[PDB]
């Protein structure tokens, strides 16, 4: 694969991953768009070169690197109006940042608007050469890798402003829609007797989906970048923006077996090989599969993750046992979200210039209400209890900078102060959970938290954590490029954008 020095070129261009032709935005030719990879210690310059055309899908453009904590560089973070200005069409920023102290899969994708879901979203894999599970499988490679994607026939910004869920489900980039049933398939090859490690990326815009193999078990070694004990199960359901490594042992009789992926709203099931991929053993002829779907006995449940090496919970063993604890009160009013009262606006000035310029108080900062002002070197206790009053749930809610301890997972009562997972996306669960997160503060610099539903996103569905004010203009210090985006941004006619 591509890095972890690449250029990254954007353009606009038909495609048909489904069998039906509509335009996209596309980097590098594809979309997905292709995989980035490179290894622990890393140093990735991704250059990103904006030849993108067509107004409908944005001319200009944001890349967020979906995972990495960005420790002194939170200018390359990616989020529009919280990070940076656009990158606008006819210019190039280079995204130059370090990966010395994390490994595992990752990936990238558009922040500016809903522009991620018109095809700027890709799979990033760090690589660990002594990676700890690593005596748990044969094979992992570029061909491990698996992405899924809803796919939609009209345009973000030409069709619903919530979807009811996409035409058809992408895996690896290939998948059939309901008028579209001799599409190709993805073909994912395994040798008989082999191991592999299968990363499972979610490039999802919206619905969340089940993910099983036919005849297959699937043993879970990470969650999202964090290494887990190894945990069997049978089935996954994934959230936006989540991944999973698994190890699958290609031991069953060599044939062609169903890859499934049904997402939870959109069209459903597996009628004519929609939502749907093939295993193939080598040697196995080149036809689709006909086994059958089994009920799972073992599926995934978050509760049953533990880290693989002990990661100890920020605060004390009990409700509000940390240094500040915070509850995000959702709402929705028919067209914007809301969390504590606000919605999102997106600032004219990104909120990293604010704060650069000397603005370091939730009061002087804007969107006034939406930035929450954190101490450093603290432990900090978010609760995102799920309410009827913000629909579309389970909404799966995603902090910048940081991974998270889940203290409280989605359909679960219990509060693990102990061993709970650690991960970047976590599902806010359905009316009745209360899903609670602990992370501290050693990463000077605002910080997105959202909705990874990227339609709730834009509208509203949003707060900035902006952590260590007083040390953030030292800690991150800019390149000229960056300082030199907003004049560019600002100069743009409103067609070009
Ligand atoms: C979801 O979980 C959060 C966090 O536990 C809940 O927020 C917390 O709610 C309790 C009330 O049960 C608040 O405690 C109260 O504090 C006041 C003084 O401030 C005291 O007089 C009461 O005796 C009580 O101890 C707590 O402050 C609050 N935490 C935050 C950060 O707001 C939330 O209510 C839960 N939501 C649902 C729907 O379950
Ligand atoms: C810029 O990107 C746009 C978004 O992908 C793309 O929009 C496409 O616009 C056409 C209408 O001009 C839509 O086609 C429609 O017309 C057909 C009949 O040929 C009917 O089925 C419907 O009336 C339909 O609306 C496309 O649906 C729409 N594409 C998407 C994905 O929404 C523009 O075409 C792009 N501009 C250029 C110059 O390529
Ligand atoms: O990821 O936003
Ligand atoms: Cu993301
Ligand atoms: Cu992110
Ligand atoms: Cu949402
Ligand atoms: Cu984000
Ligand atoms: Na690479
Ligand atoms: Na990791």
């Amino acid at each position: 694969a591509i890095g972890p020095v690449a250029d990254l070129t954007l353009t606009n261009a038909a495609v048909s991953p489904d069998g039906f032709s509509r335009e996209a935005v596309v980097v590098n030719g594809v979309t997905p768009a292709p995989l980035i990879s490179g290894q622990k210690g890393d140093r990735f310059q991704l250059n990103v070169i904006d030849n993108l055309t067509n107004h409908t899908m944005l001319k200009t453009t944001s890349i967020h690197w979906h995972g990495f904590f960005q420790h002194g560089t939170n200018w390359a973070d990616g989020p529009a109006f919280v990070n940076q200005c656009p990158i606008a069409s006819g210019h190039s920023f280079l995204y130059d940042f370090q990966v010395p102290d994390q490994a595992g899969t990752f990936w990238y994708h558009s922040h500016l608007s809903t522009q991620y879901c018109d095809g700027l979203r890709g799979p990033f894999v760090v690589y660990d050469p002594n990676d700890p599970q690593a005596s748990l499988y044969d094979i992992d490679n570029d061909d491990t890798v698996i992405t899924l994607a809803d796919w939609y026939h009209v345009a973000a910004k030409l069709g619903p402003r919530f979807p009811p869920g996409s035409d058809a489900t992408l895996i690896n980039g290939l998948g059939r829609s309901p008028g579209t049933t001799a599409a190709d398939l993805a073909v994912i090859k395994v040798t008989q007797g082999k191991r592999y490690r299968f990363r499972l990326v979610s490039l999802s815009c919206d619905p969340n989906h089940t993910f099983s193999i036919d005849g297959h078990t699937m043993t879970i070694i990470e969650a999202d970048s964090v290494n887990t004990q190894p945990l069997e199960v049978d089935s996954i359901q994934i959230f936006a923006a989540q991944r999973y490594s698994f190890v699958l042992d290609a031991s069953q009789p060599v044939d062609n077996y169903w890859i499934r992926a049904n997402p939870s709203f959109g069209n459903t099931g597996f009628a004519g090989g929609i939502n749907s991929a093939i295993l193939r053993y080598l040697g196995a002829p080149e036809i689709e599969p006909t086994t059958t779907q089994t009920t799972p006995t073992k599926p995934l449940t978050e509760v049953d993750l533990h880290p693989l090496t002990p990661m100890a919970v920020p605060g004390r063993p009990e409700p509000g046992g940390v240094d500040k604890p915070l509850n995000m009160v959702f709402n929705f009013n028919g067209t914007n979200f809301f969390i504590n009262n606000h919605s999102f606006v997106p600032p004219s000035v990104p909120v990293l210039l604010q704060i650069l310029s000397g603005a370091q108080a939730a009061q002087d900062l804007v969107p006034e209400g939406s930035v929450y002002v954190l101490p450093s070197n603290s432990s900090i206790e978010i609760s995102f209890p799920a309410t009827v009053n913000a629909p579309g749930a389970p909404h799966p809610f995603h902090l910048h900078g940081h991974t998270f301890a889940v203290v409280r997972s989605a359909g679960s009562s219990e509060y693990n102060y102990d061993n709970p997972i650690f991960r970047d996306v976590v599902s806010t669960g359905t009316p009745g959970d209360n899903v609670t997160i602990r992370f501290q503060t050693a990463n000077p610099g605002p910080w997105f938290l959202h909705c990874h539903i990227d339609f709730h996103l834009d509208a509203g569905f949003a707060v900035v954590m902006a952590e260590d004010t007083p040390d953030t203009t030292a800690a991150n210090p800019v390149p000229q490029a960056w300082s030199d985006l907003c004049p560019i941004y600002d100069a743009l006619d409103p067609s070009d954008l």
